[PDB]
């Protein structure tokens, strides 16, 4: 028996030609989240509500709908019920959806729930644009360099979850099979081995690359860089840079830069060349820190998004605000980035930040980008201002100590 | 027929009982190394020299042999001539050899050149320490708080080179094998779709975190952090982590601190206890820029060990003097860390930091301890002189401008 209630008032946005109608009461499902989701998403829950009420004089309201994943999940609906099977259907249903952080439990098998959700729903991009806020304590020099959008595939790579446990009878079957029937001789000690599996398709490879091409045309960004490990996993890493290069030639029209290998595409909207080029991972890793002003959109694979969106959010000072969303060809789940951090939950203390900017996307990707704006407008604001959160303002001196609440209020102030 | 010319005077070092002894006048072993090689081989050698004359008053002196790898190798053996059967054997029967940067081709399935020496020599602890030079231009406000130490396994992980190419008969015997025969339905698209393999053993993970704590009770260190993605990856980044945990226990006595999951391990020679824990992969690639003064030895697998490397090179400023040895349990090979910058190649330009940091590490494995010390006394003094090669220069102001070898002389000068 559900225990969602679906809002009276609301109709559900609808997907026609690949393009969103949403309507002016749109129904919008948001997971609270564990741990401190329930200080953040409140806060959020006021702030979009603030920013859509602004924009649109009252012409539009959403109709937030409350649905079920994680620790809350089980305590609603029962014993490991940990991702209710209504919950998938009613973020594809209702096209457009929202959550806090999720406690996924150690001890009974279970897998990232945050994974599960994105390959369940096929949401094949994550989306994580990282920019420096003005005000914003960094540890380095000049974070305000740093405006980078990384799409993150979200569907393959060693996140498929494919793997045996050393000892086990299946680890040592395709271990033989490895051995014995591929000829493999590199396995330095086929004794007491875990066995993982990286697949990467082309397809898998091309569905990502083509978002981020296609985000940099309709935002006129200035180049996309392949990052990946080509050089080692030639067959994965690298397949999916030469299948990026390849899509950006076949479907955009790329023209050879001098000897190559970069590319260059032209923007039909505004005649920008846009870069297209790659960098192995190690070194990108050092660039973003030593030349940031030369990246901008990322196409990566996985486990090496998981890595720079990581690497990105902590240099411009964004750990606890960096916004994302998983995207999919029929629905999206825009996200809370950060952990649950269990000790701060209900102390109404913990940075809303990175909620509230994912619900920034959400409205952008609605076409509400009145809305959108002005959560940007009044995030900077707040932050310039040196109202806010403690983890801002241990670092800083002279600003002025809000509650997780209160910076709400105060990016509502800002707009 | 060989072109290795074994020098009349030196001696052969010898192993016994796990403790090398080297004599007085030891060959040594060099690959010049490709490109820039030439610039900074022949600084490494002088600097080496000097502080080995200074040292030890004349007593003592390195008889130089060099053997061949790389892009040389071709043109002193013949056509894809790479990497000769000798220079394996004369590393093994050597014990200690320090190579430049080498170049691995492009187009005749050759993989990284680097890689095949670690491997085929049992190279299983790739070692790269990271501090900060004072005077250093670093993207960071406060470097000088990183000081660590990387024992990165080098033997197994993703770089083992399983994997297979999309659409080839095998990739597709490989992946029908997974889906028919171990059940696999994880794959998102199995066609088109290259395929890589990730082992980790027990024995494999034990043998490098064993040198790790090894290395933490010899010098005194505070703490030795496992990193791991065990989240996702549990059977091969997750058991790495749970078999180093349960070495300290089992063979250091490791102790829970609190409620766990962190250790205590009593160092033997000082009482002073070693905290032995973990982090998430993504989350240190955040923790070493945010909070880098709480870490110290840093034991991970291979492909997160190419990655941290790197991140924490480019952070200290020291991107191009970052110093590594290869090493086993026969032999080791210390080497220049950077790439080939054939651009620069005979312009007696470029940094020779890293090779030279990386002679510091090889005198100091000989046991040569006052020789080692005076090159990092060395480095101090002329980084901290701002008298440095143009990738320092370039950064900052009012330094003077030296060529590759003029800086290998002020590191002798500040001796
Ligand atoms: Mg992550
Ligand atoms: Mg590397």
């Amino acid at each position: 028996e559900s225990k969602v209630v679906v809002p009276a008032q609301g109709k559900k946005i609808t997907l026609q030609n690949g393009k969103l109608n949403v309507p002016e009461n749109p129904i919008i499902p948001y997971i609270e989240g564990d741990g401190i989701g329930v200080d953040v998403t409140p806060a959020m829950l006021k702030v979009v509500d603030a920013a859509v009420e602004k924009a649109y004089k009252g012409e539009r309201k959403i109709s937030w709908m409350e649905i079920y994943t994680g620790e809350k999940s089980t305590q609603v609906y029962g014993q490991d019920v940990w991702l209710p099977a209504e919950t998938l259907d009613l973020i594809r249903e209702y096209r457009v959806a929202i959550m806090g952080p999720l406690t996924t439990p150690v001890g009974g098998g279970i897998r990232s729930l945050n994974v599960a959700l994105r390959q369940e729903l096929d949401l094949y991009i994550c989306l994580r644009p990282v920019r420096y806020y003005q005000g914003t304590p960094s540890p380095v020099k000049h974070p305000e360099l740093t405006d980078m959008v990384i799409f993150r595939e979200n569907s393959e790579d060693i996140y498929a979850g494919i793997e045996w446990k050393a000892d086990s009878a299946d680890a040592e079957k395709v271990i033989k099979f490895l051995r014995e029937e591929m000829g493999v001789k590199k396995i330095r000690f086929p004794e007491h081995c875990g066995i993982g599996i990286k697949p990467c398709s082309e397809e898998g490879t091309k569905r990502l690359v083509r978002a981020a091409i296609e985000y940099a045309i309709a935002n006129d960004r200035d180049s996309v860089t392949l990052v990946h490990k080509g050089n080692i996993m030639k067959f994965t890493e690298g397949a999916f840079k030469d299948w990026g290069y390849q899509l950006a030639r076949e479907e955009f029209g790329g023209e050879l830069i001098d000897g190559g290998p970069w590319l260059k595409v032209k923007n039909p909207n505004t005649g920008k060349e846009i870069v297209i080029k790659d960098v192995i991972a190690d070194a990108f890793l050092q660039q973003i820190l030593l030349r940031p002003a030369e990246y901008d959109v990322i196409a990566c694979m996985n486990l090496n998004g998981d890595y720079i969106s990581d690497a990105l959010a902590a240099q411009v000072g964004g750990i606890g605000i960096a916004p994302g969303a998983n995207i999919g060809d029929e629905c999206a789940l825009f996200e809370a980035t950060h952990g649950t951090a269990p000790k701060y939950a209900g102390q109404d203390k913990v940075n809303p930040g990175s909620i509230i900017l994912s619900a920034e996307m959400m409205l952008r990707h609605m076409g509400w980008t009145e809305a959108a704006d002005l959560i940007v407008k009044g995030m900077e604001g707040a932050i310039n201002a040196k109202t806010v959160t403690y983890d801002f303002e241990r670092l800083m001196d002279g600003a002025k100590l809000l509650k997780c609440s209160e910076f709400g209020d105060a990016i509502i102030e800002n707009m």
